[PDB]
């Protein structure tokens, strides 16, 4: 993939950004920016240009389920990317993030290793 693909960071802790931010550094993928929650996510996406969200499963206003379906409902950002983190896994959970549309999903904490991982397993299902 392209290491200058912008990144949409989704969670409602600076902490878990930051985070998710340095490990994507990490990686090379420098070109990242961050919202709060799924409506201040959707606010910075209509700006267009971005090409990948990592969004947590559980934000306030607006989940990241609600996000999921919305981007994929709409459109020129319909086929975004979108890496569901979670702090634990649920099968209901799982099913309905990827019926939805779900690229992945992860389970926090996670590594670096783990991360790259994960993207790579979704840059290969996407073609990316």
């Amino acid at each position: 993939a392209d290491k200058e693909l912008k990144f949409l960071v989704v969670d409602d802790f600076s902490t878990m950004r930051r985070i998710v931010r340095n490990l994507l550094k990490e990686l090379g993928f420098n070109n990242v920016e961050e919202a709060e929650d799924g409506v201040d996510a959707l606010n910075k996406l209509q700006a267009g240009g971005y090409g990948f969200v990592i969004s947590d499963w559980n934000m306030p206003n607006m989940d990241g389920l609600e996000l999921l379906k919305t981007i994929r409902a709409n459109g020129a950002m319909s086929a975004l990317p979108v890496l569901m983190v979670t702090a634990e896994a649920k099968k209901e959970n799982i099913i309905a993030a990827a019926q939805a549309g779900a690229s992945g999903y992860v389970v926090k904490p996670f590594t670096a290793a783990t991360l790259e991982e994960k993207l790579n397993k979704i840059f290969e299902k996407l073609g990316m």
